């Protein structure tokens, strides 16, 4: 089976080609992780995912998207993330995060309490930061403030700090969240990005600010560990072959810069789009994407299914196959693909208490 | 559906029939539980269950199985506990606990190391205890030490303990262990009980360990909380309609002892014995247990299908569906079955964080 196969890249090795994508709980409190994530992750690791992305931990506490969104922009926030590390590590999987900024996507409520940006007279929201003043609109009405030199500064040195504390809280794997229409998916896009600087107009000005950033982490984040990003190539706007051939000359333009693998997946800058959801759509995509930028990628968004992740792989379509949702359904997603696919001795996938009784 | 539908038996009462039984891990140190159950216990919990009854627990030393399994012999092992309890009771769960003693089947290694009896140059083992000096045979030749009645007097005291500090960590439920060939059904049965003093030969003298030991847990267990066992009531030794008979002249005992429900199981006293294993096997004993002794059951043994144990609920073969091995694969267990018998909001089986994505 080419899903159980691993994958070496710098100096990390997974046992398997699972991997799990980041995401978020919504069950942090001031940004610190607690017993409800120590257990989320320590359970899915054990279901025999050879990498596991920790949800978007936001570099800021007004890059949240949400109050109960995990942060990582204190030395405590970072300290919180150790047990999850271990347990991780523990399990055989490797433990990976994704670094995050909600931009104007900020300050909205928990999914299943409204998922709309929280209103003027509620306590509990923010302002929002974005390249310009423009609201995402739809459910996400709030206009943002437009970013100043100082804040684009104050932001690329936030994502610096947090991809330290990462470092040395032990994770193995690091991934810049520059997709889903957050603050870096926005700086890249015309639809969001009216700035008149050196951060806006041209591509690359557009390019900027995640250029940076990656060259800011880069400084501070091992070379043996895989550097990675995951980042919106197209919108399906109706502008989907300019925007696919721009976002392939940036990630381009990543590699370059030392990007390891790029996840591949959708812009969702704009509400008016009609994305054409279905099993594994975005493999295609994809596999563009890593033929033309020749780079290792992932993607989502359907290929939880084992024949659907076995067949992206032999395909080339993709490196990894990240499966979400269905470990949120079965944390031993893992050992169930297994199963499926005829892998020897399956249940051993599964840790040995487990393993000796169901094989 | 019926497997959904709540349960109450005295001051407890359960989200819905799935019961997970106990099912020993073997992964403890010394007795002591430690970061494996937590995560594997709570994460069970998550996954709908209305019970979750702890593995077997060791009331002293000697009666652990292996030396991973878990103990409550002293107040520090206890302690252990009781973030496990509380973690179960965080998830809607009520957390229960099946606190035993392995008789002659003790100083074994974990199954996946051999299964069998520790060699006396191994510094793991150590000495057995039993009614009478007799040896299960097989795998487990180590021939264990007659009891006195100072003996008899001191375990029974063990399982008061037990109980006791059970009650103090927070657990709700509590399961004597009188089944599977360890120290209570080693008693009962003829096969291995071959005392001539009150406590062997008549009926009234085999039953009267369990039956002693009960009294005395029920001197320290809440009158408000369910007490339980779990009893081996046949063999498939060729003396089944007999041994069958007698079992259930005990179940009424123990319901006039102030049982509030029995676990129905096989004896497993000698390796003499053929077994039918199938789906739902125990389905048609059960039932006659609860009818003749009129008393609330489960059973497990393959009803981990949600129709085979929707139909056994339906049949009132059964009040609580024990689903163990189908479980181990996939901890959200409760989840597919709610999905798979068409309840409503299936997914709110789950908490928020996966049950608002899965709907
Ligand atoms: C609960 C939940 C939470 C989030 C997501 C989704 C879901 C279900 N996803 C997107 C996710 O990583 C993945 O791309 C999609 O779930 C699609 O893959 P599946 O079809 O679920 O296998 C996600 N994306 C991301 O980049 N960072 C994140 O933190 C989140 N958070
Ligand atoms: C890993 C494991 C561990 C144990 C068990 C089984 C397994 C698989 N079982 C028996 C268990 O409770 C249950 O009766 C069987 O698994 C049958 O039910 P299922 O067919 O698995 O649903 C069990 N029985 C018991 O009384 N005390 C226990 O601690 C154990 N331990
Ligand atoms: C932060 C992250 O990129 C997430 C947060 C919540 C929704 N994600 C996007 C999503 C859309 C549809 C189904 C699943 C997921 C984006
Ligand atoms: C102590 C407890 O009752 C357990 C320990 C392990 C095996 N159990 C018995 C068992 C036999 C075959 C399959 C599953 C379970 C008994």
């Amino acid at each position: 089976s080419a899903l159980f196969e691993p994958y070496t890249l710098k100096d990390v090795t997974l046992r398997n080609r699972i991997a799990i994508p980041p995401m978020c709980q919504y069950m942090a409190e001031d940004g610190l992780i607690n017993d409800w994530h120590q257990v989320h992750y320590a359970s899915m690791a054990r279901g025999g995912a050879g990498l596991l992305v920790v949800e978007a931990t936001a570099v800021a506490p007004e890059g949240r998207i949400t109050p109960g969104c995990a942060g990582i922009w204190s030395d405590a926030h970072a300290q919180a993330f150790v047990p999850v590390v271990q347990a991780i590590k523990a399990a055989g999987s490797v433990p990976g995060i994704q670094i995050a900024h909600a931009g104007r996507k900020a300050s909205a409520n928990r999914p299943w309490e409204g998922d709309d940006h929280i209103g003027a007279d509620d306590a509990r929201g923010w302002e929002t930061i974005a390249p310009s003043a423009i609201a995402f609109g739809a459910h996400l009405p709030n206009v943002p403030r437009a970013m100043t030199l100082d804040d684009i500064a104050r932001v690329k040195q936030d994502f610096v700090d947090a991809a330290r504390r990462a470092r040395d809280a032990g994770f193995e794997w690091i991934e810049l969240h520059f997709a889903h229409g957050y603050l870096g998916q926005s700086f890249f896009s015309e639809h969001s990005n009216k700035r008149t600087d050196a951060y806006g107009g041209s591509f690359d000005n557009r390019s900027r600010f995640l250029l940076e950033t990656l060259a800011a982490v880069r400084e501070v984040w091992p070379e043996n560990l895989p550097l990675t990003a995951r980042f919106g190539v197209l919108e399906y706007d109706g502008r989907d072959e300019q925007t696919l051939e721009e976002s392939i000359e940036l990630a381009r333009r990543f590699k370059a810069g030392g990007l390891d693998l790029l996840s591949v997946s959708v812009g969702f800058t704009i509400p008016e789009t009609n994305i054409p959801w279905g099993p594994a759509f975005m493999g295609p995509i994809a596999e563009r994407v890593r033929r033309e930028a020749k780079l290792p990628v992932t993607s989502a968004w359907g290929f939880g299914t084992p024949q659907l992740a076995e067949a992206a792989l032999q395909a080339n379509q993709l490196d990894l196959v990240s499966v979400g949702r269905a470990h949120l359904a079965d944390p031993h997603w893992a050992y169930f693909a297994a199963k499926e696919l005829g892998v020897e001795k399956a249940s051993w996938t599964l840790p040995a208490p487990y393993a000796h009784w169901l094989e």
